[PDB]
């Protein structure tokens, strides 16, 4: 039986890992930019520094 | 398990199959020349015919 062929097709499936891995990433940025906006609220009395 | 493997030890194993098949061919035609000059024994006793 085809070593190869065995390869061929998991090679194929690890790939399909990069778009809800990218995404996380995505999501995981959406939080962070979230939370230096949640803090910044604390210094909104000066406009120009926050 | 290799199946180019396999392939590659028979293929040798065939090659070696030459000597012993053209050393045949040499044989038969030890045995051919042989014959001729058996049968031209009879046409003897005109030299530059034999």
């Amino acid at each position: 039986t085809p070593d190869m062929a065995f390869e061929a097709i998991v090679k194929k499936q690890i790939v399909k890992l990069k778009g809800p891995s990218l995404k996380s990433v995505d999501l995981v940025i959406q939080e962070l930019i979230n939370t230096v906006k949640k803090c910044t609220k604390k210094l909104a009395n000066f406009p120009r520094l926050c």
